[PDB]
């Protein structure tokens, strides 16, 4: 029935069309120490990700999941504003990055204490069901993360109070997968500890090219998102083309229920600004909010891909994900 966002409870039958895997901002860990040089202009970049919420309305979206990890710079009352100036549904997450990007000292020490699992456990409760700092802003997902062929010892805590904090609250994870790996690995290692997978989302499925490892994780009753179209060639990333044959594989197979599409844009970086060099520059062209509507579900009509097939991933399936 509802869905904790950042303006509070909204109802799961109102969300419509939904991207599951955008931020309006985001800094690798290590942003904050570079802060005068790499300043947060918040007019600017307010501005900035506002047009972001305009143009997803330009073309039906309602609702965005923004899953930012704490440690990369996760900002609720922000989101808040921007939810506020646009009317765009913003749900946003609780948890930590995976241990190769993101920001580990601090629960490693915990770690020694032996209360590390518990005080996360504890932080996922508090921000699910209290509300993230001063700012009486609820997560309505538990963002999770794992690194490449690993998913380590440090990440394990996370995943398995993530599964404690849903068994108690129902509340939906979305993952992140590093370099197309550990898709059926997440899958297993949480529902071996009790998760819920009609409320899990293995993200960055696309980033593996191989139908089989779709079909492996998909086996596992799970979510799938292949929510990075338009990164190309950066961070081990495939091409667009590439995810599209793939996507045509399974929604050939009629997984369609269990898939789900966004682009992980970053609207704003936090930190200093910079430019990629132009070989890579040309090839990540299309990733902005727009490129699903503009080019990438064009292509799947050109191929036979019926609307309500369409529908069924931007709103039928988030709207059984957030349901009970
Ligand atoms: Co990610
Ligand atoms: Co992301």
């Amino acid at each position: 029935e509802m869905v904790e966002t950042v303006c509070g409870p909204v109802p799961v039958e109102q969300l419509g069309k939904t991207l599951i895997h955008e931020h309006f901002l985001f800094g690798y860990p290590g942003f904050q120490g570079d802060v005068t040089r790499g300043t947060f202009r918040e007019d600017e970049s307010l501005r900035v990700a506002v047009e972001a919420a305009e143009k997803m309305k330009r073309h039906g979206i309602q609702t965005v999941v923004d899953p930012t990890p704490n440690d990369c710079g996760r900002n609720p009352a922000f989101l808040r504003r921007v939810a506020e100036e646009t009317g765009l549904n913003i749900i946003c997450a609780t948890g930590y990055y995976y241990e190769g990007e993101g920001a580990p000292p601090y629960f490693q020490f915990r770690r020694l204490l032996g209360t590390a699992e518990d005080d996360i456990y504890d932080m996922f409760m508090a921000e699910l069901t209290e509300g993230i700092a001063d700012t009486g802003i609820k997560a309505g997902v538990i963002k999770l993360a794992s690194s490449k062929g690993r998913i380590t010892e440090y990440e394990k805590m996370f995943f398995r109070a993530a599964a404690r904090a849903q068994k108690e609250t129902g509340a939906v994870i979305i993952t992140h997968t590093q370099e197309g790996t550990m898709g059926p690995e997440q899958a297993a290692y949480l529902l071996e500890h009790g998760a819920d997978p009609k409320k899990i989302v293995i993200g960055h499925m696309c980033g593996n090219t191989d139908p089989d490892y779709h079909r492996k994780t998909l086996a596992y009753g799970v979510y799938i998102a292949f929510d990075r179209f338009g990164i190309q060639g950066m961070v081990g990333a495939p091409t667009d083309e590439e995810r599209v044959r793939t996507l045509l594989a399974l929604l050939r197979d009629g997984y369609e229920k269990q898939i789900m599409l966004s682009h992980d844009t970053v609207n704003v970086w936090l930190g200093r600004p910079f430019t990629l060099p132009e070989p890579f520059a040309e090839m990540m062209k299309n990733w902005h909010v727009e490129h699903l509507f503009v080019n990438i579900i064009p292509a799947l009509k050109n191929e036979g891909i019926r609307d309500e097939v369409l529908e069924q991933m931007f709103i039928g399936n988030p709207a059984a994900l957030f349901s009970a």
